[PDB]
């Protein structure tokens, strides 16, 4: 299709993808107990900035921390933002949780594998697979540039009502509203698209198109993944189509893309609907991921940015 890699560059693009890296470098350090205010949690906090700014292209990484009321009193948030030149004008943002959601005390823990380690993961490996060609892109000061958002406080602490949920993305759009950039006026402007990643690594999943603005996106999605499977480089996939599916969705959910938005921010919601079946059980580990479809995710997601940043 026109704006398409060339399948020369497709194939380079996913050769640089490492499925060892992924899975032992940036997917099982991250799964602990990782509630708001733990040490599980400050420790993977500090994991994503090292690690994120340990790649040569030389992002701007840091931290938005903040106290806010919780059922279980005042604890901490830190939202890791990295941004890849913040000179540009504007940028593509792909987004995800880092937090795990609080059960009580005695239960099995929940180290939320596709909720959301594997989308963490994911994103680390892109921005590695990724960083001659990011780095090259910011030398030339490509107008739009790369930024991942790494959210604390998705998740409820309590279930306790609707205030209970989205510590961090609340916090971080309304932070953003209140910072100027250029052309701007705000850094929410500087937001393209935003692309939330959730609930992923479990098999089959399904997604659909939550947001007509943005079906364009989806579209190309499902073009990636049609064109990865008749290249022979997608693993378990034995239909054409099977993640990216059309029509009306089968539902959609209150996430971390609201805050943004509710300010005019363009969104795409690469969520599985229904979701895993491991949803919020402690089943949610590693050993119910689905590798195949892990590494298909990663490798879909590598050519559309390659392709949407010109990479
Ligand atoms: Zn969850």
């Amino acid at each position: 299709l026109i704006g398409s890699l060339p399948e020369a560059r497709l194939r380079r693009v996913v050769g640089q993808l490492d499925p060892q890296r992924l899975w032992s470098t940036y997917l099982r350090p991250l799964l602990v107990v990782r509630t708001p205010g733990s040490p599980g949690n400050l420790q993977v906090r500090k994991f994503l900035e090292a690690t994120l700014r340990s790649l040569t292209a030389g992002w701007h990484v840091e931290l938005d921390p903040f106290t806010a009321s919780t059922p279980l009193g005042p604890v901490d948030f830190g939202n890791v933002v990295a941004t890849l030149d913040p000179r540009a004008a504007r940028h593509l943002t792909l987004a995800c949780h880092y937090d795990s959601k609080l059960f009580p005390p005695g239960s099995t823990p929940f180290v939320g594998a596709t909720d959301s380690a594997v989308p963490c993961a994911l994103l680390l490996e892109l921005a590695q697979a990724l960083d001659l060609e990011l780095s090259r892109a910011k030398k030339q000061a490509a107008p739009v540039t790369l930024q991942l958002l790494f959210l604390d406080g998705e998740e409820a602490l309590k279930e306790w009502g609707p205030k209970d949920s989205l510590y961090g993305s609340r916090h971080l759009a309304q932070l953003m509203e209140s910072i100027p950039h250029s052309p701007g006026p705000t850094r929410i402007q500087a937001i393209e698209l935003f692309m939330l990643l959730d609930l992923l690594g479990a098999p089959n999943p399904t997604f659909y198109s939550h947001f007509p603005r943005t079906v364009r996106w989806f579209h190309r999605l499902r073009s990636i993944e049609k064109r990865l499977h008749r290249l022979n480089l997608l693993q378990s996939h034995p239909q054409e189509v099977m993640y990216f599916q059309p029509g009306e969705p089968f539902g959609s959910v209150e996430d971390d893309h609201i805050p943004f938005l509710r300010r005019g921010v363009p969104v795409l919601h690469l969520i599985s609907t229904p979701f895993p079946a491991v949803w919020h059980t402690p089943a949610d580990t590693e050993v119910n991921l689905h590798p195949p479809t892990v590494h298909n995710l990663c490798r879909i997601l590598a050519v559309f940015l390659a392709e949407y940043l010109g990479l």
